[PDB]
């Protein structure tokens, strides 16, 4: 997260980091035993950590469980991402509890002009590299489907909605993939892509989790 803040220990108790060792991807709790995240976050050996403010720090708090199953969305392209978007089972159901906590799903999608809290550990950095220890946090709005189209011509799909500043100086970053956006307590994207980090007409491009919310339920009642 470029030109974000540091969100507070456990502000965002739906914020997980997935690790293979080290953090590579976030994602978001929507029930005790299942993580939505990005399908280009796909990989062998997740530990789903959840409770983590520093990630490199045991403050007390943290829940670590293997992941048991992994489930990319059937129609994931991974040279467009579009339906960049992956379930992922927890071996164990998380304790719940007031740091470790579900976001709903939506139940409709949102429209630009919405506010929207993204988070996560990715590079603070537009140039140069620069890795938190600690959850950082962006308030930014939904983007009008024709400012998104218009800064990536022929790279945005139906699943996908730019959040962020024409501006420039905030976005999400490499590291925050995967990670959620939340928009009204409703789970409205995940951190996918982007030209760059906070750079002038390229906004952060998420995926549009509305269009997965059928996907989702029908996926975790059969798994
Ligand atoms: N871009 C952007 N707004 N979001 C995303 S998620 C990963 C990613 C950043 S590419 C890494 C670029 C860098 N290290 N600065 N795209
Ligand atoms: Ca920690
Ligand atoms: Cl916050």
């Amino acid at each position: 997260i470029v030109g974000g803040y540091t969100c507070g220990a456990n502000t965002v108790p739906y914020q997980v980091s997935l690790n293979s060792g080290y953090h590579f991807c976030g994602g978001s709790l929507i029930n005790s035993q299942w993580v939505v995240s990005a399908a280009h976050c796909y990989k062998s050996g997740i530990q789903v950590r959840l409770g983590e403010d520093n990630i490199n720090v045991v403050e007390g708090n943290e829940q670590f469980i293997s992941a048991s199953k992994s489930i990319v969305h059937p129609s994931y392209n991974s040279n467009t991402l579009n339906n960049d978007i992956m379930l992922i089972k927890l071996k164990s159901a998380a304790s719940l509890n007031s740091r470790v906590a579900s976001i709903s799903l939506p139940t409709s999608c949102a429209s630009a002009g919405t506010q929207c809290l993204i988070s996560g550990w990715g590079n603070t950095k537009s140039s140069g590299t620069s890795y938190p220890d600690v959850l950082k946090c962006l308030k930014a709005p939904i983007l009008s489907d024709s400012s998104c189209k218009s800064a990536y011509p022929g790279q945005i799909t139906s699943n996908m909605f730019c959040a962020g500043y024409l501006e420039g100086g905030k976005d999400s970053c490499q590291g925050d993939s995967g990670g959620p956006v939340v928009c009204s307590g409703k789970l409205q994207g995940i951190v996918s892509w982007g030209s760059g980090c906070a750079q002038k007409n390229k906004p952060g491009v998420y995926t549009k989790v509305c269009n997965y919310v059928s996907w989702i339920k029908q996926t975790i009642a059969s798994n």
